[PDB]
């Protein structure tokens, strides 16, 4: 009641019977405090309470003295007390996030709505799959048969990637899951009062179990990181896929199509980078890739094996067609155990043994390299596994029992067909220099010169000479650095392993046609019988500008064209390009890049798939992902969406089963709509203005980030990037700021609540547009109201500002940055304010997130917890870095490195996605 | 809407937001009809509809022409159409029962209540475990510590037995389960509208799946029947036990006891007869018993194996006491796979392998008699399995994490401790003649005479001479009939198998102390190292009268007394005794028998457990079971309830998880209360009247059932007992009416809706009480209002009359019984009416079940469906029995033996428990 009133003082809540977020947080906190008291004593609970209040008062008034009050309580803790408190706030934050998931899961959809594109920006107002169908028939004049057709031919490929600050352990998500479920159920109307006393107890227990699953730090092998990343299949994706496909079927009945999506239409696919991306990451070896492909194969076949047992129980029926009868009797005769009066079980029992075999073979190969289990007794292609299930389906329909075939059996065909034999196909990624090195080692060995030195024309001439050559390039004889051996051994792994383990070979830092032709040649020479498609990733602005020419050249080369069989994937990386030119300029350039590359594809009759890498507005998750997809340039999806699911977004997207369902839904709805309903194309005046604004934006960003000689120094002091690197959480930080990687660049500035990488340059751009011609404000405002790409671009920056607090960034300056650099920090904070102000005026908003109060509330509630972690972090950095700084310790109330790891992860759990 | 209005015409429904039964039936029927139409054509659906209406109109007005209208539609069906219709009505009946389960599961408990013993007769008003605790502290002056103590020392042993008309297949219960769950959920307030379209579809599908799981008839091996009987463990009992124990814990916190029931207090146990009872059943061989003990061991260890995997996921914690640390490091060193930083998982992984081993060993022995798996690598005693789990519990509590130990780990300790290594312990039962035969074979072989011929005194003298003898009785050399070999081989199975597989050896038709001493000797001579306790089952009235003397003698014999170690179980069988003297007389005799046997036990200082066999008021299930227990004679439970769970009641008791929980609850609540709050003891006037009424009751019943020379003839014509026997559904029917077994006797008369065995004799008794002295009516009425035993006895008979329809029994006469026997049937129907009338006047009721409208409604709703099956059955019996009877067939609209099997099972599914 006091806990609830202090929260409601912080948030002016709402009457909606939906809105219980604050109640959820009160309850969770109250239980958590009780637990703290039981485990660590009243005084420790009191201290946690004291710190929380101080944070609350700060998020209220923003009096900066409150940060120093909190500081003086935090700096006065022996390191054992400091760990327990940083762990409390970390856990309260996670709890807050779980409460949010429950709130979003059960919030009521809004019945009356305008049916304009703004509705698509929020879960509560966005279109579901039936609404999208109906919209397409009614407002775009499509026959249902046409909508059905588009949908059958559509793919959405979600690509899973490493969590930047380490993935949650599988057992911790299950606990989280149980906390959510207890929370949901304590407010259910369907369960009575005494059933609930036990839920209170179950919830209290589960909050404690999660708290005491807290071992710390050798951060984990890439194999271990991959396993943890794959957790969401068991948690929600495995059931969610069939569940969502069944909804599609209902939407279809409701617009007059009586059929179901064929079970083998590949509407949904998952891919993975985990153990495949080695770009600037030498822990990801050849052996690691070999491993994760075996683990994928193992996990998958373990899931099918376990599920088929349930299916077998259900399939008790005795009526079959003669085709199944024949097959059953054969298998029964090999009488090596069910009755023949249960024919479906005879077939499925045989499939079960193959699955078990497929699973042991994989485990053996992982543990030893050898299996006594022969490939003949195992599944090596997904069609071998589908065939007998197709036979069951047919047999049931033939006997008049389609309605039964359409239950669990149909769910299973869809699972098999969506997940295939692994659950995910692995992309490989490596940077083009590393290919050039391999090729230079070869040219020097052959005594024909230095490939590195050759011009792009000469490279091409030679690479095409070898790709039509009749003669192998090199052997094992070849003298290799370690790095060159690593690239070759990777290709050997691709040659040994089956082609259903893989998808794309992504070339980082791609710039030329030779970049792609080099990988094609290496694949062929390493004897990859079925080469992975090669996908260039264009990173720098200059690189995006030349991309279209590069693709024109590739497509005009007979060998490549033939090889590519009318399909090409190109990858873009928003964070990467933004690190080179600033976010605004990169946003515009990538809109144009996509138009231009699509144009070139059309001209050569090549189907082009744009693979969205991290940092884009489609990575946000939730409603915003819906409008983001709808806002893609015309024809840039054309039935194939490939998109990165950022690790810092996966829990929110897929952890809770309703949210998982809505994620799959919105990816399908928006893809289908876009291909038939592109957004409006910009007015010429808008394009002109965007070009002008980009030039200015880029000049601002670059002068600060690359031309200010003391910038890197400032960045290393104000920011924990050096300590992120040295306590490496994941990869490793540089390969100056050109050299630093995207993820560390975003993470450094997110941790100080300043977020420079997201907003810098927007201010110069808007300021200059408006001084040049006051009318530009109105145009900028009109662009916001009517151009989806622009709306969505501003919305993401607005959201990032909501997560911003220049107070916190000033505290880091004060504590960590030398006095000579303070005016620099201060000018950067002046830039923040100005940039924000312009963003607000363009959006027509007085405060941040006025258009999105549900998001506003969520963020404001987390901020109490994050803020404590930020203060703790700031003063801990001061203690680690400065031996001259000492501060008197309280007597014990219930290892600075440990505290810092804890705060870095917490602030990352709290900030989730930004840029 | 038309379907719903025709149902509501049949039942004057109610406003309660609870009461949705009629809606549930409308929905289920509407879907079912759609399915029938899809599978068999509009005309077949129409015919089913036509028959249902006719039945409806009959249950409305009771115009007997409607039965013949239905007859003429049913007799005019080719046998393929007849099968499909009998199957429709069978399925509609099952559906009705599923709807009932959902209605009972979610009906609201009544808050305001008198707190007299009548409240305990209904689920809605009965006391839960907290109410019972509070009652005992408040109204009986017990300290909570005393109540806690009684409860720790209490056992309830539920003994599972064969379904009399064949157990439902395991896969069919799961389907049933899913129909219930879809039904519940379609009315949930917590799930929104679109989620529901899919439930409609899921329910329609599941009603169809159940319908097409319908293979017919070699009725099943006893092994197969046992497996099907054990289904309820997976379905609800496995989780229900821990769930109910946790409730007990909450009830305890709420009366001020801060502890939990120790995990190893044996509050709940299950036993089994399946594969153990061979009394008049030679399909139950030695080998069958060997088998079911192995299957029990296998199923159990399979469940523990699968559950421990979940537990292992949860037990991620790293803090342990040193005792667990030591053990973990040992196991890890035998490094033959988890990290040692996860000590609970190292311990539980080792337990998992033992469980897997325990499970393979059992399977091998079942399939071959030999296992390569040694007994050393397996669990052979439940304490070996508990010990490491106890170690986990302790370690968690020591480290401050009791709250975590009290979750899943505690659930698991309770499961292990409740179920032990098998899930159920097997009782053996055999009739005493068969022992006498064995002993006569021995005495003749030894050339000392004929044990059969010896007097009871001589038997005892000899059996005690051999039980103190120093010299074995016989070898393999012994000349044996097949029957005598079968008894010896059974005892050899008990000698070979471990003693945790077994419980009681029940002697059917027990009458003398030598009966029990004979089995003790046989056990010892067959080298059963740990002999099963021997339990006499007294069946005839005369036998119940001499029971107390028999037990006095046994207890006064030093050898037996020493052997028995202060514990003896005696079994009673209500149906059995009722077959000898009529229900009323048996009810009274067994009240007195129990008083007398308890008295004798007290005198000798022996703890006496009464084992309730079938047919008693405690077998009803639901609320009535609660009052039944409370009505036992004083001191006859004394902390140990052993009771039969009749197969025809198991689904209702345990199929749905709420009902399962309430079943366990009420057995605990009522047992605990009774031991501290016996019912009032009868007034002398009441005892006198009961004795007078019994003498008369017995004379009526016996003169009709045993002394009427044409009775057996009448019974064989009016009743399908001959066809129950010959199409044997289970056992086999006789060993005249003395010879016939209880179950067939009850089943024959239930099938004609006449139920003679339950009510015959009550009429003579009441009539005579009242003519003797008109005041006796008032006393009889007072007994009903204030003596629980009497209330409960009348209530069961009242319920049976609600299931009665003398119209149906008249139709069977008309069709099947020769005209010369019609006045006999008619006098029996006059007796029915008169008996009913008296029962109503005694109860203060104008109509049947006026005290229990919820039960009234349930029964009236089933009756529509049953009635069709009854008509179908009657005319099918006429066709099978009379080649001279032929009746013209409709052209086909979409095997008489098959139709009959179907109707017999349906009517049994519909009638459930009677006597
Ligand atoms: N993912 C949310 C922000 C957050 O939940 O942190 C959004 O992009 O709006
Ligand atoms: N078992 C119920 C009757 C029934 O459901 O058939 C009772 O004894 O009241």
């Amino acid at each position: 009641a006091s806990i609830d009133a202090q929260l409601r003082l912080l948030v002016p809540g709402k009457v909606s019977e939906d809105d219980k977020l604050i109640e959820y947080d009160a309850l969770l906190l109250d239980k958590f405090l009780d637990i703290l008291q039981d485990l660590h004593g009243e005084d420790l609970k009191e201290a946690v309470q004291e710190c929380y209040e101080l944070s609350a008062e700060y998020e209220g008034k923003h009096d900066p003295k409150k940060l120093e009050e909190l500081g003086s309580v935090l700096t006065s803790l022996d390191p054992g007390d400091s760990i327990v408190i940083a762990k409390a706030f970390s856990h309260m934050l996670n709890l807050a996030n779980l409460a949010e998931e429950v709130q979003i899961a059960y919030r009521r959809r809004i019945k009356l709505k305008r049916g304009d594109f703004a509705d698509e920006a929020n879960a509560t107002t966005e279109s579901d799959i039936e609404e999208t169908f109906k919209k397409l028939v009614l407002k775009l004049n499509k026959s249902p048969e046409e909508v059905f057709d588009a949908l059958k031919n559509q793919t959405v490929d979600l690509v899973l990637t490493a969590h930047p600050t380490q993935s949650v352990r599988r057992s911790l998500l299950q606990k989280h899951g149980r906390i959510r479920n207890c929370l949901a159920q304590l407010y259910a109307k369907d369960i009575t009062p005494d059933d609930k006393q036990e839920l209170d107890e179950a919830l209290h227990r589960e909050i404690q179990a999660a708290f005491r699953t807290d071992e710390i730090r050798t951060p984990p092998t890439p194999q271990d990181e991959m396993r943890a990343g794959m957790s969401y299949f068991h948690e929600t994706i495995w059931k969610g896929v069939p569940k969502f496909l069944r909804r599609v079927d209902t939407a279809l009945k409701n617009i007059g199509i009586n059929e179901r999506v064929p079970y083998n239409a590949p509407l949904i696919q998952f891919s993975s980078w985990m153990g495949g991306d080695r770009d600037g990451n030498p822990r990801v070896t050849p052996e690691v890739t070999r491993d994760v492909c075996l683990l994928a194969r193992m996990m998958a076949s373990n899931m099918y094996f376990s599920q088929i047992e349930d299916l077998m129980f259900e399939m008790s029926m005795w009526r079959c067609n003669s085709e199944l009868r024949v097959r059953a009797e054969e298998l029964y005769r090999t009488a090596r155990q069910v009755p023949p009066t249960e024919p479906y079980r005879v077939i499925l029992g045989d499939v079960r043994d193959k699955l078990y075999n497929t699973r042991e073979r994989s485990r053996h190969l992982l543990a030893h390299g050898i299996s006594d289990i022969p490939e003949e007794a195992v599944y090596t292609n997904v069609e071998q596994f589908l065939e007998p299930l197709e036979l069951c389906y047919r047999s049931l329909c033939d006997c008049g029992d389609r309605v039964i075939a359409d239950g669990s059996l149909l769910d299973f065909l869809r699972q098999v067909s969506t997940f295939g034999l692994s659950l995910v196909k692995l992309d490989i990624r490596q940077e083009s220099d590393r290919h050039t090195d391999v090729l230079d080692a070869i040219t020097q060995h052959l005594e024909i010169g230095s490939y590195r030195e050759w011009s792009e024309e000469k490279r091409q001439e030679w690479l095409l000479a070898e790709l039509s050559g009749k003669r192998p390039l090199f052997g094992s004889d070849l003298p290799k650095t370690e790095e060159v051996k690593d690239v070759l051994d990777t290709f050997n792994v691709l040659a040994e392993l089956p082609s259903d383990c893989f998808g794309a070979y992504i070339i980082s830092m791609a710039t030329s046609p030779s970049d792609v032709l080099a990988v094609e040649l290496l694949q062929r020479e390493c004897h990859v019988k079925h080469p992975l498609r090669v996908v260039p990733l264009f990173e720098k602005l200059a690189d995006l500008e030349a991309a279209p020419a590069a693709m024109a050249r590739l497509f005009s080369i007979d060998w490549y064209r033939n090889r590519i069989d009318g399909k090409q994937e190109v990858m873009i990386g928003y964070s990467d390009s933004g690190k080179d030119a600033g976010r605004f300029s990169a946003a515009w350039q990538l809109y144009k890049a996509q138009e231009e590359i699509i144009k070139v594809a059309k001209e050569f009759g090549v189907k082009l798939v744009i693979f969205h890498g991290r940092g884009g507005t489609v990575g946000r998750g939730g409603g915003p992902t819906h409008l983001a997809i709808l806002s893609q340039p015309p024809d840039t999806i054309h039935g194939s969406l490939r998109v990165t699911v950022q690790g810092e977004v996966i829990e929110q997207s897929f952890g809770e089963e309703h949210l998982c369902f809505r994620t799959l839904q919105r990816f399908c709805a928006a893809t289908l709509e876009h291909g038939m309903n592109p957004p409006i194309s910009p007015r010429p005046e808008w394009r002109e203005l965007m070009d002008q604004m980009a030039v200015v934006a880029t000049e601002e960003y670059r002068s600060i980030v690359f031309k200010e000689p003391r910038f890197v120094e400032y960045f290393r002091l104000a920011t924990p990037e050096l300590e992120y690197g040295r306590m490496n959480i994941g990869s490793r930080p540089s390969k100056g700021i050109e050299s630093l990687r995207a993820i560390p660049w975003i993470f450094a500035w997110t941790q100080t609540r300043f977020h420079l990488p997201v907003w810098l340059g927007f201010g110069a751009a808007f300021k200059h547009a408006i001084k040049k011609d006051s009318k530009n404000l109105q145009m900028l405002q009109e662009m916001y109201k009517t151009w989806p790409f622009f709306r969505v671009t501003i919305d993401l920056v607005e959201m990032v500002f909501a997560k911003g607090d220049p107070g916190i960034a000033a505290l880091n300056d004060k504590l960590l940055v030398s006095e000579d650099l303070w005016p620099f920090g201060e000018s950067l904070r002046a830039n923040y304010e100005e940039t924000k102000d312009y963003l607000l005026k363009i959006a027509g908003h007085r405060d941040l997130l006025e258009g999105d109060p549900y998001l506003k509330q969520r963020i404001r509630l987390r901020d109490s917890y994050i803020t404590t972690l930020n203060v703790c972090q700031a003063y801990t950095l001061k203690r680690i870095r400065d031996p001259n700084y000492h501060v008197t310790l309280r007597p014990h109330i219930s290892g600075l490195e440990d505290t810092l790891i804890l705060t870095m992860k917490g602030i990352a759990a709290g900030m989730q996605n930004t840029g």
